[PDB]
């Protein structure tokens, strides 16, 4: 068992006593390296670290933070366990990884009695934290016990450390922030207050940068507490005109935040009035008597507006982008949004989409109550999805108060506006290469939902957005589920799909409504050609074996353009055992194997005669799948000599000519070669 | 000019010229298209009396509606001047109007705090216990529904909502949509006593204390987490109050308590009946270095580890790091320690990270830092472009800028050296062609974004588990704009990362880039690939585009393309009539360079030469692009075996014998009708 520290946790000596002469003391529990001397000092125990020093255990045995017992005495306070410790210390300013002494530790917990005891007994009080090299490449570390103690706001420790203790005031850590920054991070006005004054008046540097290029006074001004501003503004050598990172000066600020009181001692200060235009932003507040301040002294007539580079992206929404982009707003985090009709793109089951600007890039904004079980589902599913790339990109959420924004990639189209927009594009009997794009795009994005672990439910024209450049997203996971709970559900997405095969290949025609009523053979009946045909059967009987069925239909001859499906006939066509006619050959007993309801039985009386006419200079043509293939192969080749000009425009397009006078074809060829080493005819 | 004037003059408040303009003829009624703001509007709410009487005087509508239906009848309320309130009240239909959130004249009164117009509307006939009726799009979210309490209480106007409860009969366990009171309310006002004096008020009328805030919050809660022993005891006097309630994480009141270091607030809880089973107390105490609760904890008193990584290489530290407790940097869990680390960097370095419980990659700046400035800036520009690294967010520290990337198995080079047995010496390598295809996918949308990586190299390529390639860091990247001949470093270094990948990581990047340009053409192995790398050294012009075309070129074609698209050239009937007039041949006959299939009838083997003239093949490219032709169609055929064994795989025997052909033949077809006979692209 070895459970002597579990006897110190509980801190009952006779069974740690009974165990030092029964485990070892100085043994470290793996994870983070506590020894029961560590943890008895932590627990403060007198009894137990006397117990433990007089079985040999290290006072300077590292935990994995580099912390040693002595330094974690600091942090207790207890000035007689440091006592107890110092006789076994080769430095009284070892520190741990981070750079933290026993001093800085007792300066952090504000142990007043430990830090004279530590002062007395050598202990450098202007020690900056030496941190792992990780930490220093990125400016970290540097931080003193002032400024420790003033962040914690221990009024007393700061005092002491100034006035007895020699410490430096204008000390700076590696990012160049001193005790006064610290000092106003505090969120006791009080204790900030009296901290401030003392560091000031032991000459603190007034115009030191902190987080985000602040100033001191810029922190006081946010922090909307008019005492340490007029602190900081009794410093003459301060420079009022300063800015943040934002470019936003204290005044301004002052105004934006509705601080009338500060923002007049600011102008009485020398704040010029030039850095916004502040009379519209005190309108804007409803700050009437500082509105009228403001204009006595008349310094927003002195300020242009930025005149707005941001170009959108988007065409559809260009314009109310820029719009929304030119008001001012309050932020919800990282998201701007006006919820207005002008910015509404859709309404929903809650809440609506409207345009936002999140980072300052455009996003559509899907809200739910922040209770929403939907709202969480959606979040859940998308966040998820960030890998999908046919699943529309998730920038992220801002919860307000009450409401959950999602923000997503901002797309022109829906589904069913853009076959609209597009049906006129090709003519009637042309090749429609966008509805294998949508498809596959689809196809993609389900089978990666799935491999994600989740099913959509409510697979639909609505839920399928086109972006600018024509790329296909699926949309909209408020009633998505992880499937893993229930496999078999799976199935519904794929009937959805189905449904989708056909409303796409309808170019948007047959309304998706009228295709959900329909039952399955309805459906089938309603397909235009025999790929789709087989494609939405085996979307509607995909199996119980149906891990990613999705992607071996990416396979199948639907995805095939028209040029390869014409290749691989030709291809097919060129075995030597179908120019030779040979019966027994392993292809042709795949395709003509045993013994007419194909549109090619007879096929040869189908196509034109004087084709066939002159089709025939070679012992014959005959009626078989096989002289078909041949046929095809033989055109191929020599369709585009310059003696067969005629048989060229009586065909037209061969792919098209082939297809159309025998529907049948392909997928008779693909079915019988599937699984074969005849594959290797098929497309790419 | 007329309007806009009287506009102008009623901002600056001049009277007279206001009368003058009345009086010329111009309209009070007259609304700014922007945000709807009337005269009558303006006048309110910068209160000045004289100038609503005088517009009054022209018959200027105070039912009058801006964008958001404001009337200046209800912005009157926010003003809190009641002379104004007076004046237009006997011109209003309705004192209850609301603007369309459902705001009214009494709850702007409650929300500014303007004690004096609260009463003089209570008078009048205001309704006290109105709730906000909203849009129908607010409403499906549960929005809106508010009082003027819940206002007050909120805003924290301690005068406002005494008055309320006590003279006006203010309903105090009045909820909104949400289901919130206005204790609720009370408790998010960041100012301690105003806090307590409001809290106090509520919970005497008897505010229910049982209720729901954001995060399923309970006031208990909010009154831990403000960490206020004063708001906590008062709403422990109430008895009916559930302790152990908890928010939507499942955390207690108590929890929260332990948790935030706060013994004094603990203990008191414990003391009320805070059960000690809502999680493990004592270490969390203990932790927090809180000696004394520690004791308590002790004296008066979790499995459930189902999170799976998704990353193989990773999955064990990412499963030690879900387990540990760590505090959050909003959405980031993080720890530094060699354990959790990946990489090193120029600052920061690279540790794995849980975002939004999402396993990440996480590269660290100084908050600071032009570096993360830049990353940050190119990857929020990036999101679309779906062979960049996913980008999940960034949390700052305060001291730290934590950029958050997708995690991904392998580097480019430790991806090629895990595959580089995995081929036999000279097979066709179709993994260059996918993982330089992404490259180019990836840097020409870069670049369409306005962006240029400036430090391509194999360490900033990384390879998913599902073999998926994408570029990552961007700390060097620069809007290219600022110089646009800039974007050309990055095709140089495209330049070499196609010889690194097609070399199959043999010879090094380091190597590579002391290289000049013409030993990086010398060490190229084919024609092809000299040819693509010539090309991105001495680009086009357009560029988030040409990359885009170079995908076109034959290095990106499989050997059956190549092959296929010389015997679909070699069909052309110009080419099997040897008509040297024509077209095609006009484009294949150029002065030129010695091309190896000069004389090509020599050095294909004898047999095959004689077996093929089967009655004269000339050293034309066009009777080569013919011999291809024909030798493809009937290779297979039983009477030319010999033939075919001889020869081996045709695409791979006329690339060895011909290492410029495929080449050739491009370049001489390239922007013709003939393009045709490419592969689909
Ligand atoms: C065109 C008129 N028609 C009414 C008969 C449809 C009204 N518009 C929409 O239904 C609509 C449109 C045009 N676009 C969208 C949805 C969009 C949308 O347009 N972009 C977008 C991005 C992300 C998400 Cl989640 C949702 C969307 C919706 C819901
Ligand atoms: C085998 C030792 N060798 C260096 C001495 C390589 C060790 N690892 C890496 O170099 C490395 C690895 C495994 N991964 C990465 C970088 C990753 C990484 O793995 N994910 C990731 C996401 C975003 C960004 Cl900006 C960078 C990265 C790096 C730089």
């Amino acid at each position: 068992e070895e459970m002597l520290t579990q006897a110190v946790q509980e801190a009952d000596i006779e069974q740690v006593r009974q165990l030092l002469e029964r485990a070892d003391a100085n043994f470290q529990e793996e994870e983070w390296g506590w020894s029961p001397l560590h943890s008895a000092v932590q627990m403060d125990s007198e009894d137990l670290v006397a117990l433990l020093l007089k079985h040999g255990a290290d006072p300077c045995l590292r935990k994995r933070n580099g912390a040693t017992p002595f330094i974690i005495a600091g942090i207790t306070g207890n000035v007689r366990l440091l006592q107890l410790l110092l006789p076994n210390v080769e430095d009284v300013n070892e520190c741990d990884v981070n750079g933290f002494t026993a001093f800085m530790e007792a300066a952090v917990y504000g142990r007043v009695e430990a830090l004279r005891f530590l002062y007395e007994n050598g202990a450098d009080v202007n020690m900056h934290r030496k941190t792992k090299q990780d930490q220093e490449r990125i400016r970290k570390g540097g931080a003193t016990a002032l400024m420790d103690a003033a962040e914690k706001g221990h009024v007393g420790v700061v005092t002491i450390l100034l006035h007895a203790m020699k410490a430096e005031v204008d000390a700076r850590d590696n990012m160049g922030r001193n005790a006064l920054v610290y000092a106003l991070l505090n969120p006791d006005d009080g204790k900030a207050k009296a901290i401030t004054r003392l560091l000031l008046d032991h000459g603190a540097d007034v115009n030191v940068r902190g987080e985000g290029s602040k100033t001191p006074l810029i922190l006081a001004v946010e922090r909307k507490n008019l005492d340490l501003v007029q602190m900081l503004l009794e410093q003459e050598q301060i420079e009022v005109n300063d800015t943040d990172r934002e470019g936003k000066t204290a005044l301004l600020l002052a105004v934006e935040l509705r601080l009338e009181e500060i923002a007049k001692l600011l102008c009485h200060r020398g704040a010029s009035t030039n850095c916004g235009d502040l009379v519209a932003i005190a309108r804007r507040n409803y700050d009437s008597d500082l509105v009228k301040f403001l204009r006595l002294h008349k310094a927003g007539e002195d300020f242009r507006p930025p005149a707005e580079n941001w170009k959108p992206q988007s065409s559809r929404w260009g314009e109310a982008l820029k719009h929304l982009h030119r008001i001012w707003r309050p932020m919800i985090g990282k998201l701007k949004i006006f919820i207005d009709e002008e910015y509404k793109i859709a309404d929903t089951a809650e809440g609506g989409i409207y345009l936002g600007l999140y980072e300052d890039q455009e996003v559509a904004v899907k809200r739910f109550s922040e209770g929403s079980t939907r709202g969480q589902q959606e979040v859940s599913c998308l966040q998820s999805s960030r890998a999908n790339d046919n699943v529309v990109t998730f920038y992220g959420s801002e919860s307000d108060g009450s409401c959950l924004h999602v923000c997503l990639a901002l797309c022109e189209y829906t589904l069913q506006e853009h076959l609209a927009n597009h049906r006129g594009d090709a003519v009637p009997n042309e090749e429609d290469e966008s509805a294998r794009n949508i498809l596959s795009s689809l196809f993609k994005a389900i089978g990666e939902l799935h491999r994600s672990g989740y099913s959509h439910q409510d697979l639909q024209p609505q839920n399928i957005l086109i972006d600018s450049k024509n790329g296909t997203f699926l949309a909209d996971f408020d009633k998505s589920i992880k499937w893993a709970e229930d496999p078999q559900k799976i199935k519904r997405d794929l009937e959805a799909l189905g449904l989708l095969v056909l409303y796409v290949v309808k170019k948007g025609d047959i309304s998706f409504e009228t295709l959900k009523n329909q039952s399955f053979e309805e459906v089938i009946q309603g397909s235009p050609d025999e790929e789709t045909r087989d494609l939405i059967h085996h979307l509607f009987h995909p199996g119980d074996n149906v891990e990613d069925r999705l992607s071996s239909l990416l396979a199948h001859p639907f995805f095939w353009s028209w040029e390869s499906r014409y290749r691989t006939l030709r291809d097919v066509g060129n075995e030597s055992d179908i120019k030779t006619r040979n019966q027994n050959s392993r292809i042709l007993q795949l395709l003509q194997p045993g013994t007419l309801s194909t549109s090619f039985a007879q096929w040869t009386t189908k196509i034109d005669s004087f084709v066939m006419e002159e089709m025939n200079a070679y012992n014959l043509y005959q009626d078989t799948l096989g002289d078909l293939l041949k046929f095809i192969r033989n055109l191929g080749e020599h369709i585009n000599e310059q003696k067969n000009k005629k048989m060229k425009s009586i065909i037209g397009e061969p792919s098209q000519y082939f297809q159309e006078k025998f529907p049948d074809l392909v997928m008779y060829v693909y079915t019988k070669l599937q699984n074969t080493e005849y594959m290797k005819h098929f497309p790419k």
